[PDB]
DNA sequence: GACCATCCCT
DNA sequence: AGGAATGGTCA
């Protein structure tokens, strides 16, 4: 039953081929300065499992890691590699990672081992990590025996998959996908998550008592405002002060019982002071729960940085996403929240942190896919977009645009960009779809170029089975030839939205990439530290500020060439809030 | 341990 | 259109 492998006491010479199939084992979930619990190596000469202890004191196996020359495929590259610099050694040569792989034949399978992704060409001589390691409590590095041949079937598959996967790859026109975006960006990430952003903890903590304070406040006057004490961050028990104690209008069911979300007591508010002061205490718990006391929780006391994990195979669009902490939703829409930002600050002294964001990348993707002519000339114009919007849907000067007539032609981008219905449009303006689709036929006459495009794109779902992006990257839409209107729509919706978002995060993908080769190329100390979706935050020497506000709108303006020009701001400062 | 509902970001 | 973290809940 079992697979044969040598259960290595030393390291041999065999063991160190120009290639092979290698695996690092980081069984913990957060894999920063994490255990590495075994090793495994397949190659033309056998299979090996090695103990972390014995392979990483070995000079000649650290030296194999290190060369760029002996070429490793791997599955998960990028929680080896942090795993490793936390222990000041190098992994280079991997030329071939399957989870990156998997990944971009099909982001839906969800693949998150090497078992899934194994299936996804009927091999299974192999287990689902989850099988062998357990789950939750349950969680347990097993035996060595055990252990050792998990490990070793890995590797195996891995050594098998390559060539069935890299083939594909090739059919589908993302070898170069593979190669040249996503696994060199791994690298990247892995000096990112590495390198950390520093938290002033104390400021942090300061926020932390002002924050105690005024919730206290607020909370005994929700008590006195409602007669009474009960758990306020209870959707159940708040439910029932104000639906029914206080007889205040049922304007909006949940699933299980009556909403109080921010949108429906945003309209209660005039009938009862309560409301003003639950929506105050909810914004000022969001911050105490997860953006003070969750952070302060992640933060390393060692260093007193945190240390994020960017998930580069999860999302469905192409997208990244960040993890313990999320640094990709930090506050920054209400001046409350954004202070929360002056406590990330640079890591050494006199170094200054510097924010470069892309200005309305997505409408400007969409402008260069379809080809609108309106749409076009307005970004060759450099014009205000949403100004220019309610200019042609309102048939009105520039002079006339009021306030409100730009927040709504806003509204409608968004509304054109996630490729949304009357109906969506509808609650999120307010109103009804009997009107909200005046504007939508409104928009389509000023922009022709545009509906050409969400009519022709989710045709090409329809007759392929799946969208593509700028770069290549691949979802498939199996819901749109359904039945059921509300699984069609939204299958629809990602038609339209897909190739706009993907495309979006390819070209920040391939900025990022062109930036360290730059920044590398002039010597410049600069390290990039984040990535949220349209931005690229970084901390640099004060004396490179000046080189960095030439040299990184650049990079990232020329990262491709759309059929409209790509328009960057930047910013600077000497914390994270200032970059602004 | 999972779900839910709520809220933060692009 | 894509995500992630929390407290409550009932299990």
């Amino acid at each position: 039953a079992k697979m044969a492998f040598t259960l290595a006491d030393r390291v041999t010479e065999e063991m160190l081929a120009d290639k092979a199939a290698l695996v690092v084992e980081v069984v913990e979930e957060n894999y920063h300065d994490a255990p590495i619990v075994g090793i495994a190596v397949v190659n033309e000469h056998g299979r090996f499992f090695l103990r972390p202890e014995t392979a990483l004191a070995d000079p000649q196996f650290v030296a194999w890691l290190g060369d760029e020359t002996k070429k490793k495929s791997m599955f998960d590259s990028k929680r080896a590699a942090v795993a490793l610099k936390w222990k000041g050694i190098e992994l280079c040569g991997v030329s071939f990672d399957l989870l990156l792989a998997a990944y971009l034949l099909d982001p839906a399978q969800g693949v998150d081992d090497v078992a899934a992704a194994a299936k996804m060409k009927q091999y299974e001589a192999v287990r689902p990590d989850e099988a062998v390691y357990g789950k939750g409590a349950k969680r347990a590095v097993p035996d060595e025996p055990v252990l050792a041949e998990h490990l070793v079937r890995k590797a195996a598959a891995i050594w098998a998959l390559e060539r069935p996967f890299l083939d594909e790859l090739r059919r589908n026109e993302q070898d170069r996908l593979l190669v040249e975006l996503e696994q060199p960006l791994s690298s990247i990430l892995a000096e990112m998550e590495f390198a950390g952003v520093k938290v002033d903890t104390k400021r942090l903590e300061q926020m932390g008592e002002e924050l105690a304070e005024q919730l206290r406040t607020v909370e005994q006057r929700i008590y006195e405002l409602a007669g009474q004490e009960f758990n306020i961050n209870s959707p159940k028990q708040l439910g029932v002060i104000l639906f029914e104690k206080l007889q205040l209008p049922v304007l909006k069911k949940s699933k299980t019982g009556y909403s109080t979300s921010a949108d429906v007591l945003e309209k209660l508010a005039p009938y009862h002071e309560i409301v003003e002061n639950i929506l105050h205490y909810r914004q000022l718990g969001k911050l105490q729960s997860t953006y003070i006391e969750g952070l302060l929780k992640v933060v390393r006391p060692d260093t007193k940085k945190v240390h994020t994990i960017f998930n580069q195979a999860l999302t469905q669009t192409g997208r990244l996403s960040s993890t313990e902490p999320n640094l990709q939703n930090i506050p920054i829409r209400l001046e409350e929240g954004r202070k929360i930002r002056q406590a990330f600050v640079p890591s050494e002294s006199d170094w200054l942190i510097f924010a470069a964001d892309y200005s309305q990348i997505e409408l400007r993707v969409l402008a260069h896919i379809a080809e609108d002519d309106n749409l076009m000339e307005a970004f060759r114009r450099d014009l205000d977009i949403h100004t220019k919007t309610a200019m042609d849907i309102f048939q009105v000067s520039e002079d006339e645009v009021t306030p409100n007539m730009r927040r709504q032609a806003k509204a409608v981008n968004f509304g054109i960009v996630y490729g949304i219905s009357d109906y969506g449009l509808a609650q999120n303006l307010n109103i009804s779809r009997k009107e909200a689709a005046e504007f939508i036929e409104r928009y389509f006459e000023s922009f022709p170029g545009v509906k050409r495009y969400m009519e022709n794109i989710v045709q090409e779902a329809k007759q392929k089975g799946y969208v593509t992006t700028l770069l290549h990257r691949r979802r498939y839409l199996p819901d749109i030839t359904s039945r059921n209107f509300n699984v069609r729509s939204f299958a629809e919706r990602m038609a339209m939205n897909t190739p706009i978002q993907g495309s979006a995060a390819d070209i920040i993908k391939k900025a990022m990439i062109d930036l360290n080769a730059r920044l590398k190329e002039e010597r410049l100390q600069a390290r990039l530290l984040l990535q949220v979706h349209d931005e690229l935050i970084l901390e640099a020497p004060k004396e490179e500020m000046e080189r960095l506000c030439r040299l990184v709108p650049e990079v990232m303006e020329q990262a491709v060439t759309l059929r409209v020009p790509l328009k960057v701001d930047y910013h600077y400062g000497s914390t994270w809030y200032d970059a602004k």
